[PDB]
């Protein structure tokens, strides 16, 4: 039954951002922060949306029907700071840092001078000493318990954290020893799950070890000779408006020599939607769908 005490001052990445009262007014951009607006019962603040990753989940249909700004996006990436403006928003929450950097929509500092608080996704932090090291689901809790406090929603955050553990909770760690390859997209030049973000997160999670795991980011290139090399057990593949799964598929099926491995012969594929892997809530909801996948698959 908290309520939140302001005025409240907390350091998001590195900045100090201090909200006088309850946002009202919040343009959201990525699905990410869009998706724990509605999540909160928060849907209300939403003023404007831009660059949404998809539909959201099916959970949140109701809340987004009764926000018209998640029906009427600003824009498909970053839009002008004018339109973003001219909501009179007194935040913007941004799901990745960049979008509040002067190579975004502009720094922070003058956003605040033209008082506007800005608010960017604890997860998506980017430098050293606030990027998550390592992601784990309790970054991802803390993330939202941290929003839900600057929106004075302390319950509904808890009961988000709560049906995010029951989703985790519902996973056994596979025990076969299988190796996997996380496929976003690409074909010359196979682009893959790193060591570093929600792939990492979401393999280790269900038991699978990856074989992008040394790569020091959340995605990296890797040649189709190393994957070969490799000879990852099972396939996980990212389906994006980009790059279906079913691309991936004729991808590996048509290549000369990955169409011999095991995985591909015997169609080992766990399908995976774009929206969760962007870390939030939904990559749960993703990572208990590829362990159902993973359980079904006899190797
Ligand atoms: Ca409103
Ligand atoms: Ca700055
Ligand atoms: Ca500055
Ligand atoms: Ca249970
Ligand atoms: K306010």
């Amino acid at each position: 039954r908290e309520a939140t005490t302001y005025p409240l001052t907390v350091d998001n990445c590195g900045t100090t951002a201090t909200f006088d009262s309850v946002p009202e007014r919040v343009v959201t951009l990525k699905s990410s922060t869009t998706e724990l607006l509605l999540a909160l019962g928060r849907g209300d603040r939403i003023v404007a949306t831009s660059y949404l990753d998809g539909p959201v989940a099916p959970w949140l249909e109701d809340e987004a029907a009764q926000v018209p700004a998640v029906s009427a996006p600003l824009d498909e990436r970053l839009p002008s700071l004018e339109k973003v403006l001219e909501t009179e928003p007194d935040l913007i929450f941004a799901g990745w840092e960049s979008m509040v950097t002067t190579e975004g929509l502009a720094d922070r500092d003058r956003l605040t001078q033209l008082g506007v608080n800005t608010l960017v996704a604890p997860s998506a932090c980017k430098e050293d000493g606030y990027r998550p090291d390592p992601l784990t689901w309790e970054s991802l809790a803390q993330e939202i318990t941290t929003v839900g406090t600057i929106f004075d929603a302390h319950s509904e955050a808890q009961s988000l954290v709560d049906t995010m553990n029951e989703q985790l909770a519902a996973i056994s760690p596979d025990s076969r020893g299988l190796s996997a390859l996380w496929f976003s997209s690409g074909s010359d030049t196979p682009f893959v799950g790193g060591g570093s973000g929600s792939a990492q997160l979401v393999m280790d999670t269900v038991g699978l070890r990856n074989i992008g795991s040394d790569i020091d980011d959340t995605w990296g290139p890797m040649s189709w000779e190393a994957i070969i090399d490799a000879n990852p057990d099972v396939i996980v593949l990212v389906d994006s408006s980009w790059s279906s799964a079913q691309k991936k598929k004729d991808i590996l099926t048509s290549h000369p020599v990955a169409s011999t491995l095991d995985a591909v012969v015997n169609d080992r594929y766990l399908v995976i939607d774009f929206p969760p892997t962007e870390p939030g809530v939904r990559t749960a909801d993703g990572a208990v769908a590829l362990a159902d996948q993973l359980a079904a698959l006899t190797v």
